[PDB]
């Protein structure tokens, strides 16, 4: 096999898609309050991976290209609970911006709310196309969190990431906070949860973890200072090659950068074809660096 080629919005350039970036930035600034002051950033984060990390290599079924989270097999997914607060955020931005597709829509926000949160510059590229409601991928292809390494090394395998870009993209868990009502697990997990930084592996590496069960009835790692983490979390000090690579990004937060921006930019473009004479990468410049 199945081909998706990239096709850019007709007559759309660079300076078309800053705005809606733009337009992204500003809201998430402007509707701070979310979710006892987190704000918008942490949820479009994983709208957008969630919306890309349903592809199959084999088939290339599923991807960010469709945009097929707008269709309500999708929508309702229990492993998607919670996302609907990042759709709802992104409809007036689609409401002005009509001419996007909703593919790209997802997965622009996701790169705005990185960067906008001080994290890493992700090149994005336009082109993701809607696609029809019965190319809407069934429910179960994103991961349990319940489970140990090998589940997550077999998992990712599947969108095509090694362990680097595993140990890497899980990073982005530093950010917002599991909610009982989505998912059946509590807490954040770290100090800065709407601020990118490698929080993450500090955390895993230098907390006092406790195994313990949260309201749910779910086994859960807590700490003293109140922060949690997965048991897929977990697992990347319990197993050897993951604990190497934690421990790297633990001590550079320049490597970890770099890395994270690579891997979430591969996931995603997963399962598009980009033409030859295809614009370039789009890098596209915060707020701050617009003096906006
Ligand atoms: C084994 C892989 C993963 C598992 C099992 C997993 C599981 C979860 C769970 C259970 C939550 C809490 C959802 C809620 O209760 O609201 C969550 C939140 C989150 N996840 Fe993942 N996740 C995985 C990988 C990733 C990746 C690759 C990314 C992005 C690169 C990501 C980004 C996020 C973000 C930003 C949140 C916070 C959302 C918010 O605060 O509303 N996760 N994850």
């Amino acid at each position: 096999t199945l081909v998706h080629v990239a096709s850019v919005e007709k007559g759309r350039s660079y300076e078309d898609f800053q705005k809606v970036y733009n337009a992204i930035a500003l809201k998430l600034r402007e509707d701070d309050e979310y979710d006892n002051y987190i704000g918008y950033g942490p949820v479009l984060v994983r709208l957008a991976w969630h919306t890309s990390g349903t592809w199959d290599k084999h088939d290339n079924t599923g991807g960010s290209y469709g945009g097929t989270y707008r269709f309500k097999k999708e929508f309702n997914d229990p492993s998607n609970a919670g996302l609907q607060n990042g759709f709802k955020f992104l409809e007036p931005i689609h409401k002005e911006f009509p001419w996007i597709s909703s593919g790209d829509l997802f997965s622009l926000g996701g790169v705005t709310a990185v960067q906008e949160m001080q994290g890493p510059k992700i090149p994005w590229r336009c082109g993701r196309v809607d696609t029809p409601e019965d190319t809407t991928p069934d429910n179960g292809r994103l991961p349990d969190a319940d489970k140990d390494a090998d589940y997550v090394r077999t998992f990712f395998q599947r969108l095509n990431m090694n362990d680097r870009e595993v140990v890497a993209l899980m990073g982005a868990h530093a950010l917002g906070k599991t909610h009982l009502k989505n998912s059946g697990y509590e807490g954040p997990w770290g100090a800065a949860n709407n601020v990118f930084t490698n929080e993450f592996y500090l955390n895993l590496l230098n907390e006092d973890w406790k195994l313990e069960k949260n309201d749910a009835n779910n086994e859960q790692w807590d700490s003293k200072s109140g922060y949690m983490m997965l048991p897929t979390d977990y697992s990347l000090i319990q197993d050897p090659k993951y604990l190497s690579i934690v421990k790297e990004y633990a001590n550079d937060q320049d490597k970890f950068f770099k890395d994270f921006s690579k891997a979430f930019e591969k996931l995603l473009e997963n399962g598009i074809t980009f033409p030859k004479d295809a614009p370039s990468p789009f890098i596209f410049k915060t707020l701050e660096e617009q003096g906006l």
